[PDB]
């Protein structure tokens, strides 16, 4: 915190306020929810009073798979963010108790990939890809959340120590320069999550795990006993230790595993329980 580091802040932010059109607020828990007098839509804000990276970077972007960040303001020492609110939860409330299928799995994967595919050419990297950063509509539509760790990359390589260890890239843990390909390794660990329910080494304290991520072969499935050879095949391309022999998002859409993705509706009954 500092009011000079908040100097390059205010500028990149709309002025005025939201409660000129928006009004019927209510603390819900996240913070608030208002209404649009023009239509009646409600929004959910997250108030406050680096992190630089969400505001500037993603204020220039919008995808149907990314919770839309509408507008940004502050009164005094307090930032107001209008945001696309959804009721439908995170994939973590699902993976942890029941066992998904390839149709549901395939749908979370390509959904996640539809985002990455444009976020990446656009020169940005999530850096915290895991089930926990995925949100769902009540209807069963799939989106990518939580860009509290992102950054904009001449400068095509990066090396900042960030994310969540059990999902991290070896090149990233190993302090070898990486690119967006890290986001690609993370998907596979989220895949292990969808099949077995947990990320590898999750029994371990994070740091030693980061060693075991560091110097063991790519992680293998404990299930497999109910695993179509196609999920292996897809899985088998994303868990590459050599960053360069690792498959690309552009490649993965063309993958036959993805013939099995289901509609939103096909996903709905997982949250229903």
């Amino acid at each position: 915190s500092h009011e000079q580091f908040r100097a390059a802040l205010q500028l990149v932010v709309d002025p005025g306020d939201p409660r000129s059109y928006l009004d019927n607020f209510i603390k819900i828990g996240i913070v608030c929810i208002a209404t649009v007098r023009s239509s009646g839509k409600l929004v959910a804000v997250k108030k406050m009073d680096l992190l630089f990276n969400e505001v500037v970077i993603m204020r220039d972007y919008q995808h149907e798979n990314v919770v839309e960040m509408y507008n940004s303001y502050l009164v005094g020492d307090e930032l107001w963010v209008v945001m696309e609110f959804l009721e439908g939860g995170a994939l973590t409330d699902i993976v942890t108790h029941t066992r998904m299928n390839e149709e549901q799995i395939a749908a979370v994967c390509l959904a996640v990939l539809q985002a990455l595919s444009v976020l990446h050419a656009q020169g940005v990297i999530h850096r915290d890809i895991k089930s926990d950063s995925i949100l769902l509509t009540h209807d069963g539509r799939v989106k990518l959340s939580d860009f509290g760790f992102c950054a904009q990359v001449e400068v095509p390589r990066r090396k900042s120590l960030v994310g969540t260890p059990y999902w991290m890239a070896p090149e990233l843990i190993s302090r070898l320069p990486y690119g967006p390909e890290v986001d690609i390794w993370s998907l596979g660990i989220m895949v292990i999550e969808m099949v077995d329910g947990e990320p590898p080494y999750f029994n371990e304290p994070p740091l030693k795990a980061m060693k075991m991520i560091r110097d063991n072969l790519p992680p293998r499935l404990k299930n497999l006993h109910k695993v179509s050879p196609s999920l292996k095949g897809f899985l088998d391309r994303l868990l590459v230790r050599d960053p360069a022999q690792r498959a690309t998002a552009a490649e993965l859409l063309k993958h036959p595993f993805l013939a099995k993705a289901g509609p939103p509706a096909s996903i709905v009954p997982l949250m229903r329980q």
